[PDB]
């Protein structure tokens, strides 16, 4: 049956397993560690990265990116990029802000050193890196608010790729107790519609091993 | 006319510029220097990066991804991604490839280190020789690609092939690929460069930086 590689500090594959179920997809979750070499896993996708998308004919579907616009192709509706050129460039340029600006600027970081290290023999968190990620997540959660207080959704009038996106990297954060969300509420009431999604449940319901998330990290209410 | 705010230094850019060029859609390059501080381009793009392609009638897409996709939608012939699904996914399967992972790998330390450095103002060689090492596996990797498919992703040049070459003709600019230990790649390269659609790539320079004497040689 259809299939995703995944692990639970990956963004890209947080973001498709979301994607999946919004769609209404069945598949198969599978983990790999790609931390640890695989040449099976490497043969089937040689930047040795999760996410990977199998399809029962065996169709390969690598890279998050490629798999989102695949699934957007091949299962058309719900739409999470909508309808007219303007909106799913929005959208994208949106995919991008997080998948790019966001990642580079507080997931890497916060992610690696506090997640990532734990779960591997990494040793030492480095405090400048994790400082960085903490004060920046502050102006991506602004711009959140911005968005949000005068669109419906982050891209417009739909959920789409672009929350979807923003939510799963926010997760990560959160994952890691390090999201500063009393600071921004409007974000903050942005995240607990998206988290309270069905879609949503099995990134707060699954832990990494052997990070606790925070009491919160699971209370739609929180 | 459509404009395409652009910088010489920047890979996405440099693919916007021959894609829209593929496409036979004319525009009109304009310089935004994204190191400077500009209100005016960030309230345009928030991000403060080029690309942004901006329509005649106003509208403005960006993100060089964003405007790959938008110009497919809209534009679709010729096209850049292929047809069947299977197609495309692998077209974009490389397009991240080299956004990515070659960014990381080599883009990113080679640009900064040797072409951003001197534009605004030590190069870190540990730095450098890590992005020129790495340059060798993602050629081998084209290699192998190409020794079986005519381009990167299969029978037609698409969007894989216009961003390995972007990527690939600012680290030659840098006058750092190894091309000597990759007759495949280079004979790819050499059929990509040679385009109309690159010509602008080959002949405008970052100042202060002189390219090495093969940059814009078709015969090189």
């Amino acid at each position: 049956m259809r299939r995703l590689y995944h692990h639970g500090l990956s963004p890209a594959a947080r973001k498709v397993r979301v994607a999946l179920a919004e769609k209404r997809l069945d598949y198969e979750a599978v983990i790999e560690e790609t931390w640890i070499r695989n040449e099976s896993f490497l043969a089937m996708n040689p930047e040795g990265e999760v996410p990977v998308l199998v399809e029962a004919d065996g169709l390969t579907i690598t890279d998050g990116w490629a798999i989102c616009e695949y699934l957007e192709e091949v299962y058309p509706e719900p739409s999470l990029l909508g309808g007219p050129a303007a909106m799913r460039a929005e959208v994208r340029r949106l995919v991008a802000w997080f998948d790019r600006k966001f990642n580079r600027e507080v997931t890497e970081p916060l992610v690696r050193e506090k997640l990532l290290k734990r779960v591997i023999s990494g040793g030492a968190p480095d405090s400048r890196q994790i400082r960085a990620g903490r004060a920046n997540v502050h102006t991506h959660l602004r711009y959140i608010s911005w968005l949000i207080d005068r669109r419906r959704w982050l891209a417009g009038d739909m959920l789409t790729y672009a929350d979807i996106t923003a939510a799963c990297h926010l997760s990560l954060i959160d994952y890691a107790g390090d999201v500063p969300w009393e600071d921004h509420p409007q974000a903050k009431e942005w995240y607990a519609l998206v988290k309270s999604r069905p879609s949503f449940r099995p990134l707060l319901t699954e832990t990494i091993s052997p990070i606790r998330p925070p009491r919160h990290y699971a209370d739609l209410d929180f």
